[PDB]
């Protein structure tokens, strides 16, 4: 069927992109270089994609999909748990980047192996999209455990979102850099609690 | 002359950081460098073997203006080695905001640079200077536990790696969305943050 045999090209496509962008970078490559990477014709490739931004978000975009259960769940406030939603979300970040070869690479691209340039302004439109979304999401579940007495009473929540973020995504760079000088997965509920141990008792983070 | 040398070397820097800036690092030749900085006959090859030798200048021209605090804090006769991280953080993050090559270079080396094993150096570069980071970091609160600053039973290493987290993170935070943090007038507030996971949190004592 045309449906069956599109969404498998377009599977073939984003593999391929990967392998390219990953070993080549995205600058450099073009969509004829994935194309014939696939094993597809350069009419098609250009038929699922009009550029290469376009194909840096779709594997951006593939990075949600996994998380999305245990982000709702934080969100909830009729959760009774939030934090440990939260806690079990980061565990399943950690766990994931470390054992998945496509989370990894997807990471390493999106971190060391594409550029911000206003050539393609997209890139980093779309990554401050990506970053404000998880924001408000956090900035939920952190009101929320609040909320249920799970974090001080006075805590500055976008703050503290901002606080988590920034040390959770600098762990993953410099894991993704020095993969050797850091056991993330051994010791993943050191590195998740320490994050969390930031929030929820430093006084500089309160109102 | 000695001083035509040093100054050719500080026009094609800062040429550099227009060309990096602009079109990033990948599609940037030392090439294009020597005519945007308006050097002639082949000058740059003189200065640079090639463009990972130029990226790691910059990195490197990063370390200069808090030399002074890093070697303080690890110095094992330094009395307060914890309030001189202190201020070597709180001047990062001033610096950062403040000055404009810092903000470009940090912006080149965070946003504007990929790691390409054509380019295998830029890489190994990074790994390098990180490294070199994290062993000053791992001393400087390796001396504030002996100075009783921090606790007996912290980590070293692993509060070393948190502590960079959050900062390298936090920088790159800001570069991506400034609008949304306030990094200048909290600065206080955003240091005492990330000191304050070390100062508190059971989870990085041994
Ligand atoms: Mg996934
Ligand atoms: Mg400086």
């Amino acid at each position: 069927r045309t449906k069956e045999e599109a969404q498998e090209t377009r599977a073939q496509i984003i593999e391929a992109a990967e392998r390219a962008f990953y070993k080549r970078g995205v600058a450099r490559t073009t969509l004829a270089d994935i194309a014939e990477l696939a094993g597809v014709t350069r009419g098609a490739i250009y038929w699922h994609f009009n550029n290469k931004a376009e194909l840096v978000q779709a594997l951006l975009d593939s990075l949600h999909e996994t998380h999305d259960h245990l982000a709702r769940a934080s969100e909830s406030e009729d959760e009774v748990d939030p934090l440990g939603c939260m806690r079990k979300l980061l565990l399943q970040v950690f766990n994931e980047l470390v054992l998945d070869a496509r989370t990894r690479r997807i990471n390493e691209i999106l971190h060391h192996k594409c550029e911000f340039t206003d050539d393609m302004c997209e890139i980093r439109q779309q990554r401050q999209s990506a970053v404000l979304d998880i924001h408000k999401g956090w900035t939920l579940a952190l009101a929320n455990a609040v909320r249920r007495g799970q974090l001080p009473g006075e805590l500055d929540a976008e703050r503290a979102a901002v606080a988590l973020y920034a040390y959770v995504d600098g762990l993953i760079r410099r894991w993704l850099l020095l993969p050797d000088s850091v056991d993330l997965l051994g010791d993943v509920e050191k590195w998740v609690d320490t994050g969390l141990d930031m929030l929820r008792l430093s006084p500089a983070l309160r109102k």
